[PDB]
């Protein structure tokens, strides 16, 4: 019962039970005349500025103060410096969540069991400087004598979003770099895609799989190593063109690839956190090692915001407690990512990983069931496509959708006297305001009228064209969208899916979920072999996998 | 009150309210032995097979034909000879609804105020059919004298999607093709890439815009027609350089296209509807007319599949019905689509808009508001990625979520003897059995038994190892992505949420929605010019507008 049996958690309940009818944006807007300046958070990295303005929150400032008690009470502060000290709070694992040590510039000793990791976090951080000068100059060669060209990430879930991700997002500072590509699913066409353009003498394979086991991983990595060698034919050809990033230096080396070749990270480094580490090979790569050491700064600040800034005035608490609200009051299954940026268009995908992989879960720490709600579907596209595809049902549907709205103020392309950002931040602004006000029968009656309309026409057009408003929405508006920034933003995130779980009294870094699906495939897999029927499952799973015995043939 | 007003639907809400506790999917698989034959559909299109298998649904046989007395009893068999006679469903905007015209390959008279469309749609087809032979076999030259090597289409929205969603699917069809590039973001990063790589002697541009009067389009269009014409200075030369997908003849007239350069089509079309149109021009382009011819007709079998089948058998009929269950009555905000199939990775996407911006509708027929819910939320990535994401909280969420697992028996790329795809099949079958069957407390205890370790240890662990199961979810298996065969998935997606509206009594052809964004963006963009501070609107608005004004200049 942890969450449901907190005072301040029941204290809450019933004021929310009492005054919902008073939560009303267009009126909270007249009441306060500065509601903005309480409600939002001016952050200076002094390598750019971070709004968060949370205004348009069905919010007063009796509830910010009740949702600060909560997190005080579930031990918020408490947690966070278990998290830095190097404790092991993901407890199902027993092990210690360290994503924070991989950007620890100031070298602050982090020890996890009386041995510093920085040592080790700084040496990984060398090798990683070192091999892509070699690789960016020009002195790294292939078999053949020659330069890299091209860059191929094999790796699935967190070893493949953030990578991603990051160089997607930071395009523009990868003119000196060599390509990069992101091979993920077991699909062979993403792999059969991705080699057809490629040639082996100018290319470079990473092979980043913390365990080094997982199926898809090893088994595109297979089929490139072949594809490799029908050209090179020399199996010590494979050191000049193979890399990995992983934990298990035995099964690196059981697959052959140089243990000089081999950047390692720790099991304290998870999965959906993990870009920071040598997982970020590809992006520092691309994008040249400065920048990486740019985006892990960021981070870095962003860090240090949320160890010693008190929890009213804590990006990440203040996003942490309004997502409870919408969650485990108002009801809300989802959460919209809208960054109207078209460099940022696989953030909100990272951030699926990184929140619902987290805190999907229903346990809690004393091994007793969630009675409450947690994790939200997390999903969202880049403004303004989104609003060419479903802001209708956002404005219009029979669902509150809380949203975050993200932008950077200057455009990495200023194209045409800055018109084209100008009309992006126009529209950015406007639906959050729209949200917000919709509009009345009367304001839709008075322009039908003006429309030179008559009553009896649109009488029955009129309710459709009724907003109701009244909708939720973050702003989040950002200096520039550079490495710095960037690796505010990600941190920001991760420190918000944190808090919530210690709210939610759960693991937010282990994930045990992931594991019947391997078993079951694992079964399924030689019963596909022959021609012969199976038998052996419900009704279903047989009856697929014989009619797809049957259609393979067809 | 139609729907929640309806007989069938208060027979449904006591069934359910009753028998809830009865509708456990293990236990429904012991009980009926082939409860998979009864439950699942085997189509054949004669150009390969679709199998539909809805046997892992929380339903009974009585509650099917209770959801199939339902969708008689509002209409749904009458509504949809409406739409195929050409009578005008679409009674807000009083419109003609016929998508299906477009792939209407019989020819059957289709009239619109007693006037045959077909012969208006058969005609800008062949005009489709010889300008992609034009521009395919290098006759189409550009003004330098040189053949076309890339396409580029901008249009958003609708005008964007479907094309993108397609190419990207029917790459394998593409190679005899130019590239295809698509910009839709008013983002200036969009076409500032784009332009970036091209070479304006041999690249095409597409405007598809149905009003010609979408901002970001417009804006879009006129900055590539900027960079053009710095090279070709030749204002003619737009002539050879430039094609206008619309209904507005005089604006694309005022654009500056030859009127024999312009491809219609028509008010009856609706964008998110549209790729089956000129709208599709870039698909044809890349994958040959050909091709396209046979996504069209694909699209034809699954209409009339649609129009003359029982409710019963219907595939359409029956997706749409076991959404109503899991929306109206257990709850459910969202649906997702997981297609196993990499070059399916759009799908989805595409879907928001398709069912998102059809179905977020609160107002009815009656032009009363809806007491119940409407469309749901739609997202998802491709298998397996998403396996190595988001499936943690499928699996152990606190919500449930319908999923839609769709695939390919045969791939397009057999690589190392049908390795890859033979792992992708296993996994998409043991996801789904998997969300059913679930693992207790006593399999995992007996798991960490085997494990070896000792119950003190695994005391605290084992509830974090349990599984719930019991999760509903559809398999559609198709033996081949053809253009054909994706043809006639899309189409049943697009009778799928058809079905939907008419049950629910709303309107999923018009979008009055979007507008009130678009009204307050028109009021922002002014003022966002000077330096000087806005006070004309809410604290928020006001304080946004002005951080960006600091911004823009620090």
């Amino acid at each position: 019962a942890a969450l449901t049996q907190n005072p301040q958690f029941k204290k809450l309940q019933t004021w929310y039970h009492e005054h919902r009818s008073d939560l009303n944006l267009r009126r909270l807007f007249e009441g306060d005349k500065d509601r903005f300046n309480h409600f939002s958070l001016n952050l200076n990295t002094n390598h750019g500025r971070i709004l968060l303005d949370y205004s348009k929150n069905l919010v007063t400032e009796a509830v910010m103060q009740m949702l600060v008690d909560l997190a005080k009470s579930r031990g918020v502060e408490a947690a966070r410096e278990r998290m830095f000290n190097g404790e092991k709070i993901n407890f199902t694992e027993d092990r210690a969540v360290l994503h924070v040590a991989l950007r620890n510039r100031s070298n602050t000793p982090i020890l996890v069991d009386g041995k510093d990791v920085m040592p080790e976090v700084n040496r990984v951080l060398e090798k990683m400087k070192s091999f892509c000068k070699r690789v960016r100059s020009g002195e790294w060669k292939g078999y053949s004598g020659k330069s890299i060209t091209d860059v191929i990430n094999i790796g699935i879930g967190g070893s493949d979003l953030g990578p991603l991700m990051v160089t997607e997002a930071l395009k523009p500072y990868s003119a000196e770099g060599p390509r990069v590509w992101f091979v993920s699913n077991i699909d062979g066409t993403h792999i059969a895609k991705t080699l057809a353009t490629l040639n082996p003498e100018s290319s470079l394979f990473i092979i980043a799989s913390k365990t080094f086991t997982t199926q898809e991983t090893i088994t595109n990595a297979e089929t490139a190593k072949e594809w490799f060698l029908q050209s090179a034919k020399d199996p010590s050809a494979v050191a000049k063109h193979f890399v990995a990033l992983s934990t298990n230096t035995t099964k690196v080396k059981e697959f052959g690839i140089d243990p000089q070749n081999m950047f390692e990270f720790w099991d304290w480094v998870g999965g959906r956190y993990s870009l920071w580490s040598a997982i970020g090979l590809s992006i520092a790569l691309h994008v040249g090692f400065d920048n990486f050491e740019q985006l892990l700064s960021g981070a870095h600040w962003m860090d240090q915001h949320f160890r010693t800034t008190p929890l009213e005035k804590n990006a990440p608490v203040l996003l942490a407690l309004l997502g409870i609200w919408y969650i485990n009051f108002f009801g809300c299954e989802t959460h919209a990512m809208l960054p109207y940026d078209q460099y940022l268009h696989r953030f909100a995908a990272y951030f699926q990983q990184g929140d619902m992989e987290s805190n999907g879960k229903y346990i809690t720490k004393s091994g007793t069931r969630v009675d409450h709600q947690t994790g939200p579907i997390v999903w969202g596209e880049p403004g303004t496509n989104g609003q060419h595809a479903f802001y209708q049902l956002i404005h219009q549907g029979t669902k509150m959708i809380p949203c975050d709205f993200l932008i950077p103020v200057q455009t990495q392309h200023p194209i045409r006297k800055g018109l084209h950002h100008k009309i992006l931040l126009a529209n950015f602004l406007a639906q959050t305001e729209a949200l917000m006000k919709g509009k009345s029968t009367e304001e839709a009656r008075k322009e039908l009228q003006a429309a030179g309309k008559s009553p009896e026409d649109f009488e029955k057009l009129l309710p459709h064209k009724v907003f109701e408003g009244n909708r939720p929405t973050n702003s989040i508006v950002f200096t520039k969208l550079t490495p710095f920034i960037l690796g505010a933003l990600i941190a920001m995130y991760e420190h918000k899916i944190f808090v919530q779980g210690v709210i939610w009294d759960i693991n937010s870094f282990d994930q045990w979920g992931v594991e019947l699906g391997k078993q079951l495939a694992k079964k399924i897999e030689p019963e596909l072999d022959g021609s012969s029927p199976v038998t052996s499952h419900d009704s279903s799973t047989n009856g697929l996998i014989n009619f797809i015995k049957q259609e393979r043939e067809a």
